[PDB]
């Protein structure tokens, strides 16, 4: 199953809302990531490169594609296939980013 | 602000997370609204013909926009300027719903 993640679209993207399948997947429960930047999944081998492009493309509110390195709560590494797409309105604001995982370890 | 409303993509859809402008937008506070499905906004004079639009694209998994003459808490009719789409993983699976709102009265 994937995981999902809604986060807000402003003010560094925080997490308003992840399903059940992202706490299978990451080892974190809802709470322990509420309000946060989902960038703690990151770590020392996550491909510095593909961050940036991620980084990049959020800032722009572009659709993105990457498979990051990510990690568990309690350290274990795993391969995240991710999407990431905004919400948008009929105006073309900016409501919210949606973000799709997939462990393809 | 346009409201959001993220649902589960199966069983009858029902509501997982609400924004802030839903509540705004609707008078509904997100605990009288969590998992139940979107259409007890609709009453009297919604047309029938729009819903059934949104059940066969819903079924489908299929992007729609349609105005649909919604109803606030309290009663107060409203036009709902609403858009869905889908939420897949990258094998194609519907992860969920996502609906914004936008009141255009
Ligand atoms: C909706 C959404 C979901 C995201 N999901 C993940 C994820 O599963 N794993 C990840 O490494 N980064 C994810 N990110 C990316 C980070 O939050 C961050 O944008 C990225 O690391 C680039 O920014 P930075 O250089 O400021 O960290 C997600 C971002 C958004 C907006
Ligand atoms: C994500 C999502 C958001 C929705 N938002 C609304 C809404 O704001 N107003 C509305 O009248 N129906 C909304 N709907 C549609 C109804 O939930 C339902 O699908 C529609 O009435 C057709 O199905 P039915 O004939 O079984 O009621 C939404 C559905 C989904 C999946």
């Amino acid at each position: 199953a994937s995981g999902m993640i809604v986060t807000d679209a402003g003010a560094d993207q925080p997490i308003v809302f992840v399903n059940r399948a992202f706490s299978t997947i990451t080892g974190y429960a809802p709470n322990e990531v509420l309000g946060r930047n989902c960038r703690f999944l990151q770590g020392p081998q996550t491909d510095a490169a593909t961050v940036a492009r991620l980084r990049e493309a959020i800032a722009a509110a572009r659709p993105i594609q990457e498979r990051i390195l990510n990690y568990r709560k309690d350290g274990q590494p795993f391969w995240n296939q991710l999407s990431i797409s905004p919400v948008r309105d009929e105006t073309g604001n900016v409501v919210a980013f949606v973000g799709v995982q997939t462990d393809v370890t």
